[PDB]
């Protein structure tokens, strides 16, 4: 298939966190998915994600390097690098 | 007093989580403090942080860009700056539960 992966390397996977880099090359998409946890982002790196909700509609978020941002548990959505720039943050989802 | 105050910044704080962006510039420390919570530092540049442990002996923490790490509350040490580039990273630290 054409579409290109979302790269991700789990780097802390213990008791408190699961912390994952998420690694988007330009043209590439995470797909579709499930937030089971809430979260943190922080951005390393300069970029414009794409979001597509589960209707289709499509809204761009500027991610700026080091700049965190708390997610909840529940979100659902594609994020795709519709952008010329690698996209680059680390995910920390918060276990109970 | 001769030593620089570190700088830090409050980004996220919930019934789950605190994240501090910690920035040290050149001859500055955080002061010694304990932690009371397991936590994630996540270095935003490549740097040389000293560590200033109890006894009063250093060692220069390799942090790179990017490459996290955990550690567990009972931490209890001073942070320095001694090298000529600014130190930035953040803290995730992680609540009760
Ligand atoms: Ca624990
Ligand atoms: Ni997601
Ligand atoms: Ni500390």
């Amino acid at each position: 298939g054409m579409t290109v992966a979302a790269k991700s390397e789990i780097q802390i996977d213990n008791d408190e966190v699961r912390v994952t880099e998420w690694r988007l090359p330009p043209g590439s998409a995470t797909g579709h998915h499930t937030h089971g946890m809430d979260y943190v982002v922080v951005p390393m790196a300069d970029g414009e994600m794409t979001i597509v909700a589960p209707d289709g509609t499509r809204s761009l978020a500027q991610l700026k390097t080091g700049r965190s941002y708390a997610r909840k548990a529940g979100v659902q959505h594609d994020v795709r690098n519709e952008s010329t720039a690698e996209i680059v943050f680390l995910e920390i989802e918060l276990k109970a």
